[PDB]
């Protein structure tokens, strides 16, 4: 919203009337009137915007020339040209060496305002998803998948990709979508897992809410793209039969709507389920399975790419760190041993669980000591008496102390009683009063 | 971006000139003359942009009250208006009342698809950071979290430095941001420097910047900062020579770049956090005292997740729905029972560690009945073995307890935990654990 903003031009009348209308704006204006002026005031300070003069006269740059020198120095800092009556061709010039946009004299305030406005807005929304965007494997079964990708993605057909819960299915449908000729038009994807059923039918077809707003669902918003449905196998029984008539009439009808939508996508769908036995016992429809089936592509679990892991643990710990400001650490050639032998019934977003709370735990040591194999959980390699009222925690607790010192003294009764305190047949009527 | 663009202009020339160009280009294009058939093609299908007259002659709404209806219709649809020579201040209005930008004609192909581009552009960005920020992944209604709440009010107008203090895994960044937010300079920009993460080989230079060989120059994040706010995220792992620069930086308000000459000017104001007392770096030893008290004018103390225990309701049902949109994963009920020992437990590792056993309770029960409620046997031990609990032949202390001196401590840890376990608040721990208040007052007396 407000910014150091250098203004650039040759002429006093300019740079006096731009930066005026843009301090009286809430900016801090900086001048220069030439190329030297103008390199002097980026290196006294590096500003958020630019405002460049596309002639530049008596200048050892011209107006183009100074913009390519700031573009080399500060790639990502933006510049809106300020351009003479007909320049059209010069300023469109200026856009494809890097210039933003341009504003041509003469103007008054609100339209510069606004070209302002509008500059920061869109530089500063690149930045936001540069860095959101940086919050792949050497064995066979992955260098197989990638070739599939590679093969199947410039068809038109109906995508399925198989493959067990965590696998990264999604990410193999952002590939096929990246290879694909519809590459440059939407992907957008419906969790049916996760919306509630009773939605469904909302985020899939969209409605008219009661204000007079419009929420667009997900096929008209993949107008021209692709849409991912992932978990095919969650939607409802009335949904199935609507998306049927959408791959084949390429039409629907909006949530409580009677005009009839056409679009023109592309589905990719994804289960981890047996979809086959599902039709077999009359839960999903046969009909509906063999069209989003044609093209099948199998994303391998964790174990049948067991190679691959130490890579894997190594990128999810750069991805940690940033995600969460935890240097990363060094996992000793025992634990990795483990994890690399575990089945991994989660997989990734299993494998990224673990090394996330490895890295917690150890958050505060020593940065060149070794994550061990004593930190690793029980599963890898009924009721808690906590949520239990007094009387009833207590007589968990006698009970499991009851069994573990049982078990110590090796089933010898006697022996149990005596350490524990208690008389034999007294720990016997006692045993049977617990339920054992 | 190929792109579906509705063109509405009352000229037939216009309408031509603009779905011409638009077409050659590669967009797919639909056109309209008047309101009517404009608001008929964007309920046969919404389009992904609207170029729109401004005036709109002959039409039940002129431009402007079309503009009003296509934009309360779709709120982002991005609406990008053609006008006339000399029409600015109309053009100008149309922007107030929701479009993204103008051209004016006249105008050819070249004018145009810059700002088709740079409108699809924009309205790219800005779905794709709310996704990208939906896929990546300040809660509570506690007495500390109200505290923290109204403490970032009374701080935030303060020109000085704050020191925000608090447990790893707190959200001490939040309450950097929530304190920007709030502050005179809300409008500027927020910097991170995580000092644990950045190595210190490249510490100086991710700080104040430097001429790489290129002649492409890398902004420091002080620069960066100018006109803002720059936090420096536990500054307690930043090195004594960086210490040192820092201090001058604060007086003289100016720096050099690594390898460089230019003292640069800023106007930043610092934000630091740390997880230790002053006692504590002083015992450490690695930063200096004169800094500390420098950097912590004005002290925020982030309170730990267990000075918070009736939050982790809100906090494991808010981490719940984060993780069920980030993973596609369908959120479940956690049984009463699983929330007993979660809420119980101290959480040494925060906010994170919480997500995080979350996330690992949500992965291990995600081919289950949607009913069937999650239990507490699915939590790792550093969770369920502090806690007081059914013992094993592994807790050496217990076994050696003969039954009733067994049992008496085991009452004893049970009671101060679920205490604490409600705040504090002896009434509701009394009602749960099965007794009346005074009862519970004297159980504890005679306990210790
Ligand atoms: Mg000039
Ligand atoms: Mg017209």
């Amino acid at each position: 919203m407000a910014a150091d903003i250098l203004v650039v031009d040759d002429e006093v009348d300019i740079r006096d009337l731009v930066a005026g209308i843009l301090s009286d704006e809430g900016h801090e204006t900086r001048t220069a009137f030439d190329a030297d002026s103008a390199l002097a005031a980026i290196n006294d300070r590096a500003p958020r915007l630019v405002f460049l003069d596309i002639w530049l006269q008596g200048s050892r740059l011209d107006g183009l020339a100074l913009l390519d020198e700031i573009k080399k120095q500060h790639p990502e800092l933006p510049v809106v040209m300020i351009s003479g009556h007909g320049n059209i061709e010069t300023a469109v010039s200026a856009i494809r060496r890097g210039a933003y946009d341009f504003i041509e004299k003469p103007f008054k305030a609100d339209r510069l305002i606004l070209v302002a406005e509008r500059a920061l807005e869109t530089s500063k929304l690149k930045r936001e998803v540069s860095d959101l965007r940086k919050r792949v494997g050497t064995s066979l079964a992955m260098n197989q998948l990638r070739q599939t990708i590679e093969r199947v993605a410039p068809t038109n057909s109906r995508i399925m990709i198989t493959g067990p819960s965590g696998a990264g299915k999604e990410l193999v449908a952002r590939a096929i979508h990246a290879q694909s000729s519809r590459a440059n038009g939407p992907f957008v994807t419906v969790n049916a897992a996760t919306i509630t059923p009773e939605r469904m039918e909302i985020e899939l077809f969209g409605t008219e809410m009661d204000g007079g707003e419009r929420k667009v669902g997900a096929l008209e918003e993949a107008h021209g793209g692709i849409l991912y449905l992932d978990e095919v196998a969650d939607m409802p029984r009335e949904t199935q039969n609507k998306i049927l008539r959408v791959l084949v009439d390429q039409q629907f009808e909006r949530v409580g709507g009677t005009k009839r939508v056409k679009v023109d996508v592309r589905i990719i769908s994804s289960t981890a389920q047996n979809l086959e036995g599902m039709i077999a016992e009359g839960t999903f429809r046969e009909d509906l399975f063999h069209r989003l089936s044609v093209v099948p592509v199998q994303v391998p679990a964790l174990a049948a790419r067991r190679e691959d892991i130490p890579s894997l643990v190594e990128f999810f710990m750069k991805q940690i760190a940033e995600q969460a400001g935890i240097k990363p650490r060094k996992i000793g050639p025992d634990a990795m041993a483990v994890l690399q032998a575990h089945s991994w019934p989660g997989n990734l977003r299993q494998l990224r669980n673990n090394v996330e709370r490895l890295m917690i735990l150890t958050r505060g040591d020593d940065p060149d000591e070794l994550v061990t194999a004593d930190l690793l959980p029980a599963e890898i390699g009924d009721q808690h008496i906590m949520a239990l009222p007094l009387r009833e925690a207590r007589e968990r607790f006698e009970k499991e102390y009851l069994i573990a010192q049982i078990n110590r003294f090796g089933g010898n009764i006697s022996r149990t009683a005596e350490f524990v305190g208690m008389e034999r047949s007294a720990l016997h009527r006692k045993l049977k009063s617990l339920g054992v």
